[PDB]
């Protein structure tokens, strides 16, 4: 027919590419954390959209944590919070800058500051020009805006230590009111809002089971962040702190009904060259003739990240061994008994999509760069020629 001429918000309301399907599908491998902490599969159809603007304001958070970890005021918690629908994300650290953004104003032919650019324009953010080494999860400078497109009102509150700065972004950023300031002593950013949970295809309000599982899955989603946070924040989920602080814990909640008491194979993988050397990569590992098929779950700058040649080195180095021992006693096979979880930096990453799925690298990275410890490959080969063994 005609062609048609979109602009960012219309595309965004209309457009899978952004954050994933904008109804209910089939996600596979959907988990949530339901309370002993337990990590089981949600196995209902979810919006993955709306997944998405959950997950977009917490790697926003988790990124602002990454940038203070080394300066005098860093960020010291994550609180999130999910009830009556309303979901929102704060943390503390230095605020948006609470200032005239002159080549916004100009575009708008009006005032609009710097937070105001942060949450409404598209295409917009301190991540358009990313560093090679950078390890935060932003990168596109629409990730909050998503957030705000696909909420019926929404709230950005930033303070600086000198003043706060408060906006309503109303009816999928169709209405941007112009901003409250006053005199402040505090210094934080939140994000407040309404989904759109009706266009989504949820109920108007949600329904019990809905409610349970949207729950569970931030839940889960800030337990992941809790794991990979530096060791002087806290994460919170409706007020309660996320004590999952390692990848041993995370491995743990994993397992819980399927392997419990399970031993817990640990390795931190290191590189001996910057920038890789910077940023060391933690693993867990759990070995189960009752795990039917090899799983991962990776938190990789921030962001969990369900597939990447990461994965893809481990998978590798460990068959290697698995065939060299079970010759001497006598990659499908000799993986598909592992449930793993890694966690960490990895700098110069690329990705597939905006949802940051995928992750791309050249798998000569890890081949140059890291090393895995002897001592984890031994002790999972052992685990694992002992199933094969059995089988036989
Ligand atoms: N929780 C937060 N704390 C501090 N700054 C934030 C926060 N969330 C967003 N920002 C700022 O707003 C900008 C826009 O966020 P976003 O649209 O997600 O883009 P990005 O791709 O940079 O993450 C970010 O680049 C960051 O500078
Ligand atoms: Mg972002």
């Amino acid at each position: 027919e005609a062609f048609e001429i979109s602009d960012f918000k219309e595309h965004a309301k209309k457009k899978s590419m952004w954050a994933g399907a904008l109804n209910k599908v089939t996600i596979s491998g959907l988990m949530g954390v339901f309370t002993d902490l337990m990590a089981l599969p949600i196995h209902r159809d979810h919006c993955p959209a709306l997944l998405k603007i959950f997950d977009e304001l917490i790697v926003n958070a988790t990124d602002h944590e990454r940038a203070c970890h080394s300066k005098t005021k860093k960020v010291t918690y994550i609180k999130i919070s999910f009830d009556k629908g309303v979901f929102s994300c704060e943390n503390d650290g230095p605020g948006i800058p609470i200032a005239k953004h002159e080549q916004a104003s100009l575009i708008a032919k009006r005032d609009v500051y710097v937070p105001e650019v942060a949450s409404c324009f598209f295409l917009a953010g301190t991540n358009i020009n990313k560093a090679k080494d950078c390890i935060k999860g932003g990168t596109n400078g629409v990730g909050l805006k998503l957030a705000m497109v696909h909420s019926q009102w929404a709230i950005l509150t930033t303070a600086d230590g000198a003043q706060k700065y408060v906006q309503q972004i109303n009816q999928r950023l169709d209405i941007i009111e112009p901003p409250t300031i006053t005199p402040s002593r505090e210094m934080f950013t939140r994000i407040e809002l309404m989904p759109v949970y009706q266009e989504l295809g949820y109920a108007e309000p949600l329904s019990e089971t809905e409610q349970a599982d949207l729950s569970a899955w931030i839940y889960l989603r800030a337990c992941q962040c809790a794991a990979y946070v530096g060791k002087g924040t806290t994460i919170y989920y409706n007020d309660k702190p996320c004590r999952t602080g390692s990848v041993m814990a995370l491995a743990k909640m994993y397992t819980l009904l399927s392997a419990p008491n399970s031993t817990i194979h640990t390795a931190t993988i290191k590189a001996d060259a910057k920038p890789y050397s910077l940023h060391p990569l933690q693993v867990a590992a759990v070995v189960s003739p009752k795990f039917k098929k090899f799983e991962h779950v990776s938190i990789i700058n921030g962001v969990n990240c369900v597939k990447g040649e990461h994965v893809t080195f481990l998978k590798k180095t460990i068959n290697e061994m698995v065939i060299k021992k079970f010759q001497q006693t006598i990659l499908r096979d000799s993986c598909s008994n592992i449930f793993v979880v890694i966690v960490g930096s990895i700098p110069g990453i690329e990705w597939t999509g905006q949802r940051k799925d995928e992750l791309s690298i050249a798998e000569n990275v890890f081949k140059t760069h890291y090393s895995i410890p002897s001592s984890f490959l031994t002790s999972m080969t052992r685990s694992i020629v002992d199933i094969l063994l059995q089988s036989i």
